């Protein structure tokens, strides 16, 4: 039922504007983050824009951003993406991105993570494939990185050194690099979600009684959020910078087939826009 239509691509001059549209039904635009990707031919698909769903940030990329703005309309459920200044190698497919299926969990994550450094394991780099804005991104590998946009390190010991000094380093995932990090960390921030999914990767297998709950907040499945759903801050009972945040269905589950299964990704059919 969710789907993103786009048009508006065009032949344009250099230095010339465009401005693309992205029907969308099955959702409210201005409820969910909302980004733009392009891909041209024998090129990887790149992210362009995105905006949050409070709508209180917007992130480009560096040879986008003044140029090229991003828009949501509320009364035609559509989004834009203002394009000026257009160069030759800005010709591409053009194309909008949204998840669904539990818009809270992504809001948890983004205000928990902002500001802060994030070590991620190369799997779930795979899986988000862009750099997070407004954090230091970090990337376990044994092998060279293979993004100049992000910082690649190939040991624990090397990730925790790329942090610096800070107050607070976020561990995103996955299941290996829980299960690597989990007798560091001070702090545990958990959304457990009330679904039974089907599981290929699991948070470890911590003790609760081990950790104190200082924060617990208790949410419905509404017309936004497929399930239940509850955010929690554990403290490991009797110093250091290390916090997980992960999400965890019944049984631990957090991922199957490189996603997280009560999450659906969608993506539109593109419109193409050249500059000659
Ligand atoms: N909150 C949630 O529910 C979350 C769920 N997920 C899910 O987790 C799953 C992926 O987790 P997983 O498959 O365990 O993969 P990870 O994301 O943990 O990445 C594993 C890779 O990280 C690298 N790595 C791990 N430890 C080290 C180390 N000490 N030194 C160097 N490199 C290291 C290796 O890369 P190499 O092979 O290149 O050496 C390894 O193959 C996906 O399904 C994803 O959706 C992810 C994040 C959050
Ligand atoms: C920002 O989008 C993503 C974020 C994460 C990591 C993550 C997501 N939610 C929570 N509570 N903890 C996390 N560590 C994982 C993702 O997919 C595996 C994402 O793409 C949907
Ligand atoms: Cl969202
Ligand atoms: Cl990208
Ligand atoms: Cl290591």
């Amino acid at each position: 039922q969710v789907q993103l239509v786009e048009s508006g691509g065009a032949l344009v001059q250099p230095g010339g504007s465009l401005r693309l549209s992205c029907a969308a039904s099955g959702f409210p635009v201005n409820r969910y983050s909302m980004r733009w990707y392009r891909q041209a031919p024998g090129k990887e698909r790149e992210w362009v824009a995105g905006m949050s769903s409070a709508g209180d940030r917007s992130s480009y990329e560096d040879s986008v951003k003044g140029r090229f703005t991003i828009s949501r309309d509320d009364a035609r459920n559509t989004v834009y993406l203002q394009m000026n200044s257009l160069k030759p190698e800005d010709t591409a497919v053009y194309y909008c991105n949204v998840n669904v299926g539990l818009p809270a969990d992504l809001a948890w994550f983004k205000r928990n993570t902002l500001n802060k450094p994030v070590i991620m394991g190369r799997h779930t780099w795979e899986s988000i494939g862009r750099p997070l804005p407004g954090r230091k991104n970090i990337i376990l590998s044994s092998q060279p990185g293979t993004d100049d946009r992000v910082t690649w390190v190939k040991s624990v010991d090397e990730a925790i050194a790329a942090c610096g000094d800070v107050p607070e380093i976020m561990v995103i995932g996955g299941g290996r690099v829980y299960e690597q990090f989990l007798p560091k960390a001070q702090k545990l921030y958990l959304t457990h979600i009330d679904a039974e999914v089907e599981g290929d990767t699991h948070f470890p297998d911590y003790e609760p009684d081990d950790w104190e709950s200082v924060f617990s907040e208790f949410h419905d499945a509404d017309a936004q959020n497929s399930h239940s759903y509850c955010f929690e801050i554990l403290e490991r009972r009797g110093g250091g910078m290390i916090s997980l945040i992960a999400a965890l269905a019944v049984d631990r589950v957090i991922g199957m087939e490189n996603a997280m299964p009560w999450n659906f990704e969608y993506w539109g059919q593109g419109t193409q826009v050249t500059v000659s």
